[PDB]
């Protein structure tokens, strides 16, 4: 409730003179409003959102000096009656790119974006892991996570699928588990939600089309390749290869094959969560995404 949000801001930060309040955006974890056209106030929607925010509160101050683009800097830190936090930060300027917006960038700008994104990812990968861990960033046991997923999928998802889709999923999980090249990695800090719905851009700039990056709630210590997952899903294979090349990846084919598997796993994880929530529209969406994934990977099987 936007009126209730305004009330908490006024009570806890009475010196903010509120002239305007509007809805700005919403995800699965947070509701965001814009105050005075300048300040984003972001309120967790769930205990999980609050736990992710507590991590961001500790991590983001450590990142600012290490990352070139702008990121949220929490200047106001509030508390709700249940004890969980909410935050206010100066709006990260620019227009949200979005999946739909990525397609139409002039190639010069696309290339500039690929370079900036490559540089951002390199700085995350360079951040000391123990420093992140001491700031409460969780360590993802990626191999065990995928093992557990494969089991939950066979049990809970397979009964909804036709035989061709079940065989496809069996093949994909087996591919990741069978080839040691895919499962050996040095753990690194990743953003964890690196998609164009979090890319703030200024299409009227040449050297720096990427203005900033938001939503660090999924930051984790994991396989750094996992940070390509939304680039491949939303921005496409060519773009992803361009970012990889700028980061100095010598084996593009192998790493694209690997990220593609992560994309499959993310899609089935999404469906599984929808299923557990008995959310019918979410399940329908998840099934469509799965069908699309299989079609996108025709021939990858052989
Ligand atoms: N333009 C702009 N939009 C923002 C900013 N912060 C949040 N938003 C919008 O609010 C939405 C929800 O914020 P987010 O941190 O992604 O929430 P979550 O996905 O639920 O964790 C985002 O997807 C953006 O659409 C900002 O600094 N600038
Ligand atoms: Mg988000
Ligand atoms: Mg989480
Ligand atoms: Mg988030
Ligand atoms: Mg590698």
């Amino acid at each position: 409730n936007k009126l209730h949000y305004t009330t908490m801001i006024m009570t806890q930060f009475p010196d903010i003179s509120i002239q305007s309040v509007e809805s700005l955006g919403e995800g699965f974890r947070n509701y965001a409003i814009l105050v005075n056209g300048d300040w984003v106030f972001r309120f967790p929607k769930s205990q999980q959102g609050a736990d992710e925010l507590n991590k961001e509160i500790q991590l983001l101050p450590l990142l600012v000096g290490c990352v070139k683009v702008n990121i949220p800097q929490y200047v106001y830190i509030g508390k709700r009656s249940d004890g969980n936090p909410f935050v206010g930060y100066r709006k990260v300027q620019g227009q949200i790119l979005g999946e739909d917006g990525m397609a139409v960038l002039p190639d010069d700008a696309k290339d500039r974006l690929a370079l900036q994104l490559a540089e951002f990812m390199n700085e995350l990968s360079a951040f000391p892991v123990e420093t992140a861990i001491s700031a409460g960033v969780p360590v993802t046991n990626l191999k065990n996570k995928i093992l557990l997923l494969s089991e939950a999928v066979e049990d809970q998802v397979f009964p909804l699928l036709d035989e061709s889709l079940r065989d496809y999923l069996t093949l994909r999980f087996q591919s990741y588990m069978t080839h040691p090249v895919y499962t050996r990695y040095t753990p690194r800090l990743i953003h964890g939600d690196l998609s164009p719905d979090h890319f703030l851009t200024n299409l009227n700039s040449r050297q720096t089309p990427l203005t900033g990056i938001i939503d660090f709630g999924d930051a984790a210590i994991s396989d750094p390749d996992y940070d390509y997952v939304y680039l491949l899903e939303d921005c496409g294979e060519l773009f992803t290869r361009q970012v990889m090349a700028y980061r100095g990846e010598v084996d593009l084919d192998t790493h694209i094959r690997k990220v593609s598997l992560f994309v499959t796993f993310d899609q089935v994880s999404y469906l599984l969560e929808g299923l557990r929530a008995r959310d019918q529209d979410w399940i329908s969406e998840g099934l469509e995404l799965l069908e699309e994934d299989k079609a996108n990977n025709f021939g990858a099987n052989s």
